[PDB]
């Protein structure tokens, strides 16, 4: 197929597929053709709502193979992320609400166990797959219960260190498991994993629906750890996204520069700038935004695959040699190198800069992609410099600072673009421990870290509040919070983080402290998982836009 | 090989000509021997007087001296794994007339540290950094154009942990130059077929304590371009017959030549026990610390139910979190220190599902000799601030159990958080059952002071009360806190005070700050715990002393604050 259709086409065999019993009443001979439906149905639906796109369409025979020979939901299926899992829905009793994926009340991005019974796994984050189907396996046999356990991963997600984990324990506890490797990023690997106790099959042609279907049945009531091997192309059968799979990975449905795109280019200036630099991801290059970088330093930048942990190390390991390492990585992935930013960067005092993305609420992704605790977990770390640009410029800047501090240094930024003001193309620092006072006004005053500013920048002028650009969570501005907290009635602090452990909670440490007893009014963040929804959405559920913010400040100024 | 360690001094007139591997090198090879056999002897007396990490650093004498000997150290840059090996490189590095300041106040600290000496490239403690940091060195001098050398010393254990798959395959990619030396411990003396897949040049199993061998093959390996594996084996204890025949009990000795109650983690694994024998839903999971945790008996009585994962914190996690969805009932025994490695195992796979899994948190606090590396500072902090953590600190060992049975009943993931060492001995109920969730416990009825205490500082805070006329919270819950009795204090005395063994910042005292600052009460807020620096090893009394955090220290900030 060369155009995604705009109309729902025909598929008079998958309105029989509704779910997997359903669609094992089926012979094998209709399998093909239903893939053809599967297959249509999908560039149709993901054209109406956006999404995901180019990984599914790689795993539609796979996925009807696994419905097919497998006892599902009885028999457990695990899907590593979760992006290639709409097939797995649209066969699970949500094809017709397929409309609704990723909109608000709607579908969630990933397979969530909340959502179906048919999802034992909600995944997101990468490479968890073959430890939750290793933990369903052994808990089914200790019960005595003959349930099969399948984990699909891809090649990427494999390179993650907690993947090995799981192969290497599968392997000790003999556990009766399938570990399906979907190889689509394509020399010789079945030795390997046998050295790691799996019984290897494969390679396998991952479209070849027969094929799979005997191969999945004669390993299917094989025992112990089993390792298929089954290769497929991204974005088969759509001819654009088979020829451009970055690209196509996600389409949205038929302002000024994104913050990640400020970063690359604040990377670019600064390595022109000076040899030292050295720049590091995760598998994020993408979306990170290091593409130039790689292209114009390639001896520089280190693309670590998807191993968080050892991105953070290594760069512990360069600063060690007096080069200056950037580790981009978005908050919710850097939750998966704590114990190396603790241990090897900040117990050393080593000098790493980390520029992390996506911090607070991501939109569509959801929870499991949220930002929502960098500012809590990176604070409570003793020689942690910690950055809440408000803009551009300020990002720029903040960038700049954290940089050449000698010691580590965190600057957190949102997914998405922002107000769009001027950027200042100089690369000067500014200066550490102190913020900017935007607003002189009166009675109470709202001390911002982050980009919320805008927004309370339009409740100051109806409240004629004084207005701080905070700048720094740690060190904190401890002389401007006395001054105000000697002049103003009222104290608001906001934050596109959990209140609890978060920014405001530093100021309040602060006040506490001192004895300075002047009320503390603590916006961010609630303690829950906020649901997918649009970014602005989510923003006024917390309460975190202009509207919320001043509603909240008016009913604590009445209250005192 | 000895049988007796020596309670005076041995002679040794030729490592006293090796305090440098500048002089080592100096040396010929047909001293090497003597050399080692000199260091042995003067491991033995130096750790029998301090006391420390004991058989590994036997098993690493003959390479240790190999590597320095062959290694221009330190340009060339050496890395060893954990660091608990590490006393022959303390001894070779300039230090060996300061091992008896070690593990002591001031003295030389319990792991390879960078501010202690230019010998030691990387602060380790923690396990499987070790080749991650030297690629980071080996890719630094590259693009520096350094001719430096870079060494990782690696044992088997900790090639268990992902992040070393994650560095081996990184170090392929971008075809570093430098070796990687496994000492594994576990074989006698195939075999490399997985690193060989992996695209390291593989070579051995060799004799880790032959030193005519170590250093032929180490000075061949010296100048092969690439990633290099070199598989070395060597013996638990070697050389001193007591830790080969047994070397669970000698991989760490008191000093040479006071009852007290059980210790806290003995608490936990008798809990264990205990509600195993009655739910056949309970799992326990170690990350490869069962003497440490404590599940030696579990793991015995219930060899079905127990699983050691290995050096694999975060495995360990999501593990439970799918067993937990067949409905059994998982616990994780892990140390805080080492819980930072599983966080977002915990954040996304279980917390985020709301699954039931329960987390017993061991060395929660200053942890003493080990040192900040090992420190349990922070888990308060960074679990309290994760929507749907039941967050919970037991004061002593009654309380202990208690909690542990209160998070177990609760259907969701919780968190009980208790330290290093034993308690005050107080009487434990053998019930199993739990307490009421969000309810901490007034221990003292006093006026204008209220202490509100998390853990085990409670007995030193009854010290205080009494001396001050105070009121006295167990508190028990982090989250959810007893904000009912939290308001009413604040209404009812001048002064609060938050005590925990926890970073203040963002600690369970915030969390009372928080409430405060919510409700408008303006109560004042003297929030005590560990301070936003990494404290220096000591004994636990010492470092406790420190912070602030005994009778003494909590009385003189309380009336320190008092008189404002
Ligand atoms: C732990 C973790 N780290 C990073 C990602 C983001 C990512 C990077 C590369 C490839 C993929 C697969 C599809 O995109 C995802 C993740 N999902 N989980
Ligand atoms: C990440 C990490 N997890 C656990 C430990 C404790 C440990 C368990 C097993 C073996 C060893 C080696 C010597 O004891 C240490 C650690 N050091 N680092
Ligand atoms: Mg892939
Ligand atoms: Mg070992
Ligand atoms: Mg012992
Ligand atoms: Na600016
Ligand atoms: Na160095």
């Amino acid at each position: 197929l060369h155009e995604i259709p705009r109309e729902r086409p025909a598929t008079p065999l998958l309105d029989r597929a509704s779910s997997p019993a359903e669609l094992r009443r089926l012979g094998e001979a209709d399998l093909e053709t239903l893939a053809d439906e599967l297959r249509q149905y999908l560039l149709y639906t993901v054209g109406q709502t956006g999404g995901h796109f180019g990984a599914g369409l790689g795993v539609v025979e796979l996925t009807i193979a696994l419905h097919y020979v497998f006892d599902t939901p009885d028999d457990r299926l695990v899907w590593d992320v979760g992006h290639q899992a709409y097939p797995h829905k649209i066969l699970t009793e949500r094809r017709e609400l397929m409309g609704t994926l990723r909109q608000k009340n709607g579908l969630a991005a990933f397979p969530r166990r909340a959502e179906s019974e048919y999802d034992t796994f909600g995944v997101g984050h990468s490479s968890t797959s073959i430890s939750a189907a290793l933990g369903m396996a052994i808990a089914a046999r200790l019960q005595g219960k003959e349930r099969k356990s399948v984990a699909v991963i891809g090649d990427g997600a494999l390179t993650a260190g907690m993947a090995f984990e799981a192969l290497n324990h599968a392997s000790e506890v003999d556990a009766d498991m399938l570990v399906i490797l979907n190889d689509n990023d394509m020399g010789g690997p079945g030795t390997l994993f046998e050295e790691l106790g799996w019984n290897y099959i494969g390679p396998i042609d991952g479209h070849d629906l027969p094929t799979l279907v005997a191969t999945l049945r004669n390993m299917r009531d094989m025992k112990g750890p089993q390792f298929l091997h089954v290769v497929t192309k991204k974005g088969k059968g759509f001819a654009p996204a088979e020829l451009d799979p970055i690209g196509y990975h996600a389409i949205t449905k038929l302002g000024g520069p994104k913050y990640s795109s400020v970063f690359g280019q604040w990377l670019c200036d600064m390595a022109a700038q000076d040899a030292r630099l050295l720049g590091i991801t995760p598998a994020m290059k993408e979306g990170s935004d290091l593409v130039a970088f790689s292209e114009r330093y390639p001896e520089r930048y280190f693309d670590v695959a998807i191993a968080e942990q050892h991105a953070v190390t290594l760069a512990a390991g360069m600063a060690c040699e007096g080069m200056k390492p950037v580790v981009a990585i978005y908050s919710t992935f850097l939750q998966r190198a704590y114990d190396q930013l603790i241990h090897d960067v900040a117990v050393q005092h080593l000098d790493v800069l980390f520029a992390i993305d996506r911090a607070g609420l991501v939109g569509e992704d959801g929870p499991t992609h949220a930002g929502s605790f960098d500012i809590s977990y990176l604070r409570c770390i003793p020689g942690m410099l910690v950055m809440t640009p408000s803009d551009e410029d300020e990002l720029r800047k903040l960038l700049t600072t954290g940089y050449l501090f000698d010691g580590p240094a965190a600057v957190r930024y949102p997914r998405g673009s922002g107000p769009n003001h001027p950027i200042d193309p100089d690369l000067q620092p500014v200066e550490i421990g102190k913020g900017v006072v935007r607003r002189r006004g009166g009675r109470v005053a709202l001390l911002v870290f982050g980009v919320q500013l805008a927004e309370a920048m339009k409740v100051a002028e109806s409240l004629d509040a004084t207005v701080v650009d905070m700048r720094f969570v740690k060190p904190l501005d401890e002389a401007l919070v006395r001054e105000l907290a000697g002049s103003h009635e009222l104290l608001v602090t906001i934050e596109e983080n959990a209140v609890m452990g978060g920014a405001g909670s530093a100021v309040g440490e602060f006040l506490a402290s001192e004895g300075l007893e002047v009320p503390l009014l603590q916006l961010g963040l609630p303690d829950y998982y906020v649901e997918h929804a649009k970014p602005s959405e989510m923003l006024a559920e917390c309460g975190l836009d202009a509207a919320g913010i001043e509603k909240a400040v008016r009913q604590r100024l009445d209250r005192q």
